[PDB]
């Protein structure tokens, strides 16, 4: 199929005109397509080229997350009106064959933070080799396994309502707390701004009001869900005409929660898809978020071992249905366990990062506790992780660990 | 194997000396046994028989919460101490040959409430039939599914330290805001408390400061996670001599999240289990809460609707990283699309309670919004129930809903 | 659900007149059913009561093999016409809770014989324990899994023709090489005949000419198709009016091929199961032999060791596109492997009769070598056989084996 | 990684020296590679051109089938000694970017054959285009399912003794019944011969005694195993120094028993794939035959409807416990129920070929009749080919076919 956005890592992203980094009505389309085309899109890695495969996490630390998410787009499909559903069939997706490499990392608190940002505050990185499914770190050993290959991010242009109420609401909630470190949302930044094909007085009107691709929204966005892989079919809401499909930010791999926030094994790459509509899609099956079946073709691991955790923290004090506490709880549970076997907390934190680990929202009624669980699929490893009556063989030896970054 | 804990339904729980209600340390063995012992117990459903097989919601409308739940055991094992893993290999679980049916249902706001309490205030109930593996609703047409049976509720005896901490933060989140309609938390009651064997002073003593079994805590407990099936190999935490093993709240199926509150698939049962024992496995694994392997027998659902949902509320009110309001829509999400195709709101509400649905913590770091997904399998409809071209077709027409019970 | 056919184990099954063991189309209903009718079957292992729970092997060697099949039924359906498609659900199939053990063998070549009878031609015996859904026998250690429950001999009564087709072809193959040990084919025989119902002359006429069960033929019979299990639909093809479907051969576990012959892991069970009508389904389907729907729950066991076979036999000399020749190689080249770990070579070979290995025809065409594969879940085993750089280790410590008979 | 041996599909495979036809131990190393290396192989298909995305099956009928297979190879390995085991990761395998297309045909029963040539005697073809991941028939409509991407061929150099067994047996057999059409056995070929480096006198003898890669022996090679896939590890007996590892005849997809012999769906590509050694490993696994583990990475299908066979052929004739009688009956059988839905009995012939349908070795004991049974994957139809009660709708219309070639 041929590529319809080609990208050279080489190249500034801010000099490819169908490249942008904000989510705004007016960015024009990079290219445009027949409903039922079928075709390529290529993609810098989030950051554009910022992290680097070498054995520091000063990289991570001092990274100017402004600039994230460069993606590749937007991408026009005729006829294509608002309230339709724009139906894209992942065809395949892989890393480019001259970067076949990833990278996970810890932010600092001070630049970012994340999951478990109290725990571990300073900057690191794993770098993860690509070996065809494969993928593997000089970081953590005894860890192998095929990846479970999705893009991170990819939605549709908002209208202009939609990003009003965004801002509106985002802007709203930094208000309450402004000088957080980390912030609670980020708000649109002109400076660092890629608007496509844009220049001059509409770039800089639109690039004061264009949204961070920070998080997920309505129209689907920066999900992280790792299901929604290589093999997928996803049904998106559409808000403008031509839609204005973009798309980036690829992972090899994921852990449910994404909990590292600097991935997921973050990678450049492409994305082989083919689009079509359904008229009247939103109101006639009465879509708010995008919808999606998964892949007939993902990692079959099923040997998991399962971890637990509840709506009380680390202090000891009890929350109200808390799910993203209880969440914390299995993940720490998970780490905690690792350790015995001989990896560092950090080496453990990164897995639950990039492995495709599952978190399920497993009671959310049962007041006041959440029920969270963590599952941990143990084919990754090369020894036998399962508990039995003698104990852990403290098996992960080396003196290897992941970079860490004191702080700036 | 012998059935060491019998359970005759027509009789009160509280004439049964091997059943308890509230988590104690006092509570004496309802039996004991070696390690390496396999044997079945019998149980109540969690009311003890307060609903029936009917048209009428009423009876979960009157129910008395604070009878739940009515536990079979504490089951002792010989040479079993604080600080053990007590290893229990779920071997079976199953309805009893004369109650081959079971409940779910929504709670009033006034007396329980649950997941989508706004949405849906007023009490219902679903009937369920067993036929053998499988079950389906006169109350749901075109649903039939392979029961994922699972007990909602098993754990050991806590120590006096842990139930003090327990009672200390539940009255504490109480106190936060007493007069909510539903509570936060539910504080030891004796009025309702069955306390096994314990006879006397010690047993008013016991009852006024037992720990009610509604939520899951770090001994395991009342988990109600769907995963933790027959098949299953799980391991707790030990905190008092001879462990106290307690099970009950058996159900044929559930969704994850239980957001239906009353259930699942309520039902009385059996569990065929058996014992063993790691010495010193909390401090050899790190343990805190229970940890676990699934089952190798599950039904093989793979073909998901996968619906999303953002930490943005049904009034359009920003909150942070907030997964627990993030799989609300999620859930909404997917019930607006059961409607399409005929199915009432509470039928779908009903359906996600009950059918093995996927709740997953995709996301939990892109500030501001968590990223949940619910996982519909379509397998479970004898009619497609996929996106296409045309839109859905209302292939659900008819009478049957569920019963709904008006506000006392 | 009620149980229409009940079974004694200690009664002779000659003194149930709802049993027999020979198919014939003048075998009167052992009970009635209306279509879309629920109900239970009980029934006798296949040999009746033949082979008993001990560590002896001449009940193998000594049975007699003319009494197999007693099957339960024929259970007439209202309305069944010949040319119709009788559709079965199996809604659940278990042990009876007095009997939670069954068996495997090797007949002697004398007396059945079996797929590798020049490795292992004297009787021999495994008995294996039921632990709820799993099992496991004292002859074997080392291997535990889940049961894949299936009925080894199901299907409807045969008209005049059909049988009249059955006996000339089978006869006709008996003729070729009617001394060989073991025999090509098993006659009809009136001596050990139980005709159900049937009385007097009518019963005489029938015995000398009813087709022993021992074969699958168009209508299902005997398949020992493992995959025909608890949770299946199938379609069967009908002859006679009311269809008389009979059940019997009950398997709690069995490896593709059957290898051993005599199981499978056999057992006495009980069979729930549902029964519908589609009208002149053979025609409207192209229906020769039977057609049916795997089921949802099965062992979901997937980390295999896979073993290959091609059309040149032990000796060295070449067949054409033989693909049982291909099994046997390997088959054999897993049993090899199996003892490099400890197992003697019965041990092994009861595995694969027991165990739910595939066994695939995985070329068929590549002049002039077939290719087979057998397939051994690596899950089954409580140590790791996959292979390393070190080569094996002899973890099976030995003493015990499989009861061995010497020939009469 | 390095893509060690690089193939032009418009240069003939006999001017590529790191291509060969024939094995034979002294057909010297394309290359050499350290243990632990990882590398790309390019493969012409298995014809090396002959057959043409066209709707024509002339090129089918007339190939030249001794030119078959073109392999790339043999890679050498350095401290591979005979007695070794070579331990392959196929770490993915996929078609060149310039030719995704693939083919699938019958062969004339006059050039070749095939499993159902007496139902299909004259030569077709059906054209397969690549989509990512996924494939589909401008021939036949309806059909969309993932490839399971697999070599067809793959294995090692055969010493002098190995290869003299080979051609003795081989060529015996073709002597009991030398005038067959289609033949038995392909003997050695000095016409068609590509030997590699070999040159001149020494070539002459090699190729006049080079066994045809046609069909699978004791080293592997030709087995046409689909479930060695991308994601599988495979061990290969060593004979010869260097070990010799050789690839081809890449199939994107292929059923059980590659029934239309003519593939698969047959396509030029790439292996990328990793290679070391377990010393004496032959010897201490007891190692006759490859053995390899299956891919974490397959199309998860599980919706089969599954056909079954007896060994009574179409004639009505009574073989003994012939598998491979039994398999042509259950495929006859699919094809059956296929045309009822529309498709003609080639569109059908193909799909079995092609679409990763399962063929089980069910049972091979119930003498006289072995029981196989074959599976179709219902997902990959765009519509619902399950039995219901009204009947099948004729949903193929059209009038597309496969090109169909009268004889020569
Ligand atoms: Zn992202
Ligand atoms: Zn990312
Ligand atoms: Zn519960
Ligand atoms: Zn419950
Ligand atoms: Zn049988
Ligand atoms: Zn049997
Ligand atoms: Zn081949
Ligand atoms: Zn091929």
């Amino acid at each position: 199929a041929e590529t319809l956005i080609k990208v050279d890592l080489n190249q500034s992203p801010y000099d490819n005109p169908q490249v942008h980094n904000r989510w705004h009505p007016d960015i024009p389309m990079a290219v445009w397509v027949e409903p039922g085309a079928e075709f390529k899109l290529e993609t810098y890695d989030w950051t554009g080229g910022a992290i680097k495969n070498d054995d520091s996490a000063e990289d991570v630390r001092d990274v100017d997350l402004s600039t994230v998410h460069f993606l590749s787009g937007p991408v026009g499909v005729k006829g294509a009106e608002p309230g339709d559903l724009l139906v894209v069939d992942l065809l395949d997706i892989g890393a480019r064959d001259d970067s076949l490499w990833g990278f996970n990392g810890f932010f600092s608190k001070q630049n970012g933070g994340g999951f478990l940002d109290e725990h571990f505050p300073l900057a690191q990185k794993s770098i993860w080799d690509f070996h065809g499914m494969f993928t593997k770190s000089r970081h953590i050993p005894g860890v192998n396994f095929a990846g479970l290959i999705h893009p991170g991010l990819i939605g549709c242009l908002p209208d202009p309502k939609m990003l009003a109420s965004w801002n509106e609401r985002e802007t709203g909630l930094i208000a309450t707390d402004p000088d957080r470190i980390p912030g609670l949302a980020n708000p649109p930044n002109a400076t660092t701004a890629h608007m496509g094909q844009m220049q001059g007085e509409a770039r800089d009107k639109a690039a004061a009001e264009g949204a961070r691709t920070v998080p997920p929204r309505e129209h689907g966005g920066n999900c992280d869900i790792k299901d929604l892989s290589r093999g997928s079919r996803v049904f998106f809401p559409v808000y403008v005409d031509g839609a204005g499909l973009s798309v980036g930010d690829l992972h090899f791999s994921q852990g449910d929660g994404e909990i590292t926030f600097c991935g997921a094994i973050e990678m450049a790459g492409w994305v082989h898809m083919k689009v079509s509509l359904i008229k009247g899609g939103m109101a006639k099956y009465g879509i708010k978020n995008p919808i999606f079946k998964p892949s007939p073709m993902t990692p079959n691991y099923k040997d998991y071992l399962i971890f637990e955790g509840i709506s009380v923290d680390e202090k000891g004090k009890q929350h109200y249905l808390d799910v993203t506490v209880a969440y914390r709880q299995a993940c720490l549970n998970a780490i905690e366990y690792l350790k015995k076997f001989g990896y560092s907390g950090a080496q453990a934190y990164s897995l639950l990062g990039t492995a495709p680990v599952q978190g399920h929202i497993s009671g959310v009624v049962d007041v006041p506790n959440a029920c969270a669980t963590l599952w941990l699929p143990t084919e990754i490893f090369d020894f036998d992780i399962n508990p039995t009556a003698e104990g852990p063989q403290k098996i992960i030896t080396g003196g290897v660990d992941l970079p860490i970054a004191q702080d700036k």
